[PDB]
């Protein structure tokens, strides 16, 4: 499994600035984290609460990158999500899941 400060890593070094910048496993710790949020906002609060100590700075970045509208979402489209994705988006999406 990818290690937990991965991610949190990678949502710390996450850049406003850079949304057309977003290529590599970046993108897809954001793709997974935008389908954390946007199929289950509490458990991902609480992930954030269990997982890192400045949870209301993560919320508020969260907020404000999915306010900036530059990136697509994904809806249930069963074992699709599976296919045409990196798995390194649906594992990172699984482990704030459960």
């Amino acid at each position: 499994i990818i290690s937990t400060d991965e991610i949190i890593e990678c949502l710390q070094n996450a850049k406003i600035q850079d949304i057309e910048n977003w290529k590599g496993n970046n993108l897809a710790i954001i793709k997974g984290l935008i389908r954390t949020y946007n199929e289950e906002k509490n458990r991902l609060v609480e992930f954030f609460e269990d997982n890192c100590v400045n949870s209301l700075y993560l919320v508020e970045k969260l907020k404000e990158i999915i306010n900036s509208g530059s990136i697509t979402v994904g809806k249930s489209v069963t074992s699709k999500f599976i296919r045409n994705n990196h798995p390194l988006t649906v594992e990172t999406y699984l482990k704030t899941k459960l």
